[PDB]
Parts: structure tokens; sequence; C-alpha cells
């Protein structure tokens, strides 16, 4: 059985365009998986701490037969192989961030994975690229992406 995973991409260090292109190549090389769709790249102001560069944000649809945690292993590996370093400050800048937003209709609460991503419904930098690639999306709780984006106040997201 194949499931579409929706993965958010963020980068604000060490040439984000290069980082995101390298990540797309690496995502392609994940086994049991195929990239179905790539969003536009967006240049977004930082949420959380603001004393950092703007982000390049994007979303990808990845159809896979991997187990969710097995997909997470690959995304974490790719981040680490692209130089991601853990420092003290909460929500610091990073070379690459790969968040599993959704894994089909699944609701996952394990030590390493919480899906849907806990805060995606409150982040334009996640929802707008997701709507670009999956305008018909429905969340596990039945909420429609189109309805969220019609109703909630979010700034326009600007393309890179
Ligand atoms: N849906 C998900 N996608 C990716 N990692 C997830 C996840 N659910 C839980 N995690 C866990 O998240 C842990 C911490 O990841 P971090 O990348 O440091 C959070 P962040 O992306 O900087 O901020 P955010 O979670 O507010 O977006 C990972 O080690 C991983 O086990
Ligand atoms: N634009 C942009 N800003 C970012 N800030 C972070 S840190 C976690 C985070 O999303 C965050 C979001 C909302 C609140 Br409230 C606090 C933290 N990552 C990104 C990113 O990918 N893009
Ligand atoms: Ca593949
Ligand atoms: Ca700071
Ligand atoms: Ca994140
Ligand atoms: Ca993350
Ligand atoms: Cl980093
Ligand atoms: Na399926
Ligand atoms: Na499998
Ligand atoms: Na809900």
């Amino acid at each position: 059985a194949m499931t579409v995973a929706y993965i958010a991409i963020g980068s604000n260090l060490a040439s984000p365009l290069e980082q995101v292109n390298a990540a797309l190549k690496a995502l392609g090389d994940i086994p049991e998986s195929h990239i179905l769709t790539v969003s536009s790249f967006y240049r977004t102001p930082p949420l959380g701490p603001q004393d950092q560069p703007d982000y390049l944000n994007a979303a990808v649809a990845l159809e896979t037969s991997l187990a969710p945690e097995e997909l997470l292993n690959h995304t974490q590996r790719i981040e680490l192989q692209q130089g991601r370093v853990r420092k003290a400050e909460r929500w610091g800048p990073r070379t690459l961030d790969l968040d599993i937003m959704l894994f089909g209709n699944e609701v996952i609460n394990t030590e390493r994975l919480t899906v849907p991503h806990y805060d995606m419904k409150n982040r334009g930098f996640m929802l707008w690229p997701l709507f670009e690639i999956a305008p018909e999306l429905v969340f596990p709780d039945g909420e429609m992406l189109r309805q969220i984006l019609h109703t909630r106040a979010f700034d326009k997201l600007n393309k890179w």
C-alpha cells in the first residue's frame, strides 16, 4: 500500500536554494518512494526568533510504502548529511529542516513522530506551499485545507 506523505522543507543557512535542490535530489533517492509534486520556493520572514535570515520554504508530496518512522530516518539522515548542527538556542537557523506534515490520513503519536505536524494549521509557510501542490487536501480530522486558508488570517507568501 502506498501513502502520500507531505513534507515541509525549510532552510535559512548556507545558500538555501542550493540546500533545497540538494534535498530534492536526496528525497528522490529515498527507497520505496517517489516525489509526486514540488511546490514553488518561497522566501518567508522568520517565525519565532527573528534575529536570523529569511527562510526558503517549500512542500513536497512523496508517495511511499515506507513505514512513517522509516521515512523519518531518511529525512533526518538527509538533514544531517546537509550539515544540520544542533546548537543551544531554541528554533535556531538551520541548513535544512524536513518536517513530515502529513502521512496520508494517519494520526501518529510515537516517541519520534507526531503527525499531523503539531503546528502546521497555524503556519502560512507550511499551508500555502501545501495548497499549491494539494489544493484538495483534507486533514485527518476532516478539516479542509481550502477552508482553513479561506477563513484564517495568514499573510501572503512570496515566491523566492
Ligand atoms: N512530524 C515530524 N516531522 C519531523 N520530525 C518530527 C515530527 N514529529 C516529531 N519529530 C521530531 O522532532 C524532533 C525535533 O526536530 P526539530 O527539527 O529540532 C523541531 P523544528 O522543526 O526546528 O521546529 P517545529 O517542530 O516547531 O517546526 C526530531 O528529532 C524528531 O524526532
Ligand atoms: N518562516 C519560517 N520561520 C520559521 N521559524 C522556524 S522555528 C519553528 C517555527 O516554525 C515557529 C513557528 C511559529 C511560532 Br509562533 C514559533 C516558531 N522554522 C521556520 C521556517 O521554516 N520558516
Ligand atoms: Ca525513490
Ligand atoms: Ca537569537
Ligand atoms: Ca520545522
Ligand atoms: Ca524539524
Ligand atoms: Cl544547521
Ligand atoms: Na494508498
Ligand atoms: Na514497505
Ligand atoms: Na481539529
